[PDB]
């Protein structure tokens, strides 16, 4: 399991950052996106107990948790890379105070930049972020409900109490409470991704392939509460 998760995490990915406009810094970061989301598809194919469920629930609970799980690796990279002090998004792309500015998302990068200095304080263990990214990945589902609930429910409950033999009361508590957190920012990332999406076109931000069909597919119906997220608190 933790063997397994380490050897399949994903290999680095550069911005292919080339040297400043708002549009620039956030299309860049949307490619950047585009790339990362390739990584995630592979790593869910040979994700233990996930690559079983039918591929529908599989495409679905990777087009819900995208978001979760690429700003919990961010915060993982800025935490293992700079111990939080700035935001890692790649080698070639390093975010700053003015790269926070510049890209006109000050608050929104403050906000997981604090998610990254709680990785600091527990000091996070690389096998215990591998095992809240996968619950991340289950931590969102539509509202009306997967092919196999069933499959679903059993591969959470079995990551979960694979946390608590992790841990095994303590940090186990603080750790979902931080993944019960992530939703929170999520929320707000996304709101703020649904917004340049839909005045991209005058933006001039570039969305990758993979972007628009998550998107458009998140944003359009799943807007209102047609996603259910699972808390642990
Ligand atoms: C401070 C943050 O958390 S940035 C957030 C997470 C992330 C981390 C990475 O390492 C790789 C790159 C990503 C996936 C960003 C890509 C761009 C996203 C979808 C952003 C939130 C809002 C934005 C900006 C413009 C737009 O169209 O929507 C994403």
């Amino acid at each position: 399991p933790v063997m397994v998760l380490e050897n399949i995490e994903p290999e680095i990915v550069y911005a292919g950052y080339d040297s400043d406009t708002a549009e620039n810094l956030l299309s860049t970061l949307n490619r950047l996106a585009g790339k990362q989301m390739i990584q995630v598809v592979k790593w869910a194919k040979v994700l233990p107990g996930f690559k079983n469920l039918p591929l529908e629930d599989q495409i679905t609970l990777i087009q819900y948790s995208w978001m979760c799980l690429l700003s919990f690796a961010l915060s993982w990279r800025s935490y293992k890379h700079t111990n939080s002090q700035f935001l890692y998004f790649a080698p070639d792309l390093v975010f700053n105070e003015e790269k926070m500015h510049q890209s006109a998302m000050y608050e929104l990068c403050q906000g997981m930049h604090q998610i990254s200095l709680q990785f600091v304080r527990l000091q996070l263990t690389f096998e215990e972020y591998t095992i809240m990214k996968v619950l991340l990945l289950l931590s969102t589902i539509p509202k009306d409900g997967l092919k196999s609930q069933a499959a679903f429910e059993e591969m959470r409950t079995n990551y979960i109490k694979e946390l608590r033999k992790m841990v095994t009361w303590q940090r186990f508590y603080q750790l979902t409470k931080l993944l019960d957190s992530m939703h929170d920012l999520v929320s707000d990332l996304l709101e703020f991704c649904f917004y340049t999406f839909r005045e991209s076109h005058a933006l001039k931000v570039e969305f990758p392939a993979m972007l628009v069909e998550i998107i458009s597919d998140q944003l359009p119906k799943v807007e209102s509460g047609n996603a259910k997220p699972l808390y642990f608190h």
